[PDB]
């Protein structure tokens, strides 16, 4: 149980920036895409933890379709499905050779985590994640929990990722493949590559 924390994926990112204050109406026009989410079912948020399937036996692209990743498949009985919807999520800037910090509460170990990043074109404000849209640009293989970095409340670390030719505005797809379990977590987060 965990997610991308820096940069933060779709529902860590509106769960740390709105937890506090949910039921806020100025969400609606500051933070259209959290507003949208928050709505249409708060545990998308309260549990950021838990955007996985299980049993995919590593065909990620069999079980998600297009349009589909950031909801990881409309996994859970579609507890996650507002996190596809297309528009102007809140990024965090980042440059074109960054690190993505995963957070695991659970110490779970990874089989691997694999980091895509959109290609320039693509224009997240208005059309759906594609897998084709993705390009695999860092990744880390079989790493037990015993390895990673100590936290409070868990355990966490960084992949470095290199993504050469990107400005503006994309989106980051992580995909942790975890030990303990056939289980996997999809993480959509945006960025800006300035
Ligand atoms: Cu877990």
């Amino acid at each position: 149980h965990g997610s991308v924390v820096d940069p933060a994926s779709r529902s860590y990112s509106c769960w740390q920036r709105w937890g506090g204050d949910f039921q806020n109406p100025a969400m609606a026009t500051q933070d259209p895409m959290c507003w949208q989410a928050w709505q249409a079912d708060p545990n998308a948020m309260w549990n950021w933890n838990g955007l996985f399937r299980e049993g995919v036996a590593g065909n990620h692209q069999g079980a998600i379709p297009d349009g589909q990743l950031c909801s990881g498949g409309r996994t859970q009985s579609g507890r996650y499905n507002a996190l596809d919807t297309v528009g102007a999520w809140k990024t965090v800037p980042v440059t074109n050779n960054f690190r993505v910090k995963f957070f695991d509460q659970a110490s779970h170990g990874a089989d691997y985590i694999r980091v895509y990043v959109t290609k320039q074109g693509y224009n997240a404000l208005t059309s759906p994640l594609r897998w084709s849209d993705l390009e695999l640009v860092g990744q880390i293989g079989n790493t037990p929990a015993s390895q990673w970095t100590r936290e409070v409340d868990g355990v966490s670390i960084q992949i470095p990722a290199n993504a050469p030719g990107r400005t503006g505005r994309h989106v980051v797809y992580t995909i942790w493949q975890a030990s303990h379990l056939d289980q996997s977590y999809y993480l959509c987060s945006d960025v800006d590559f300035g």
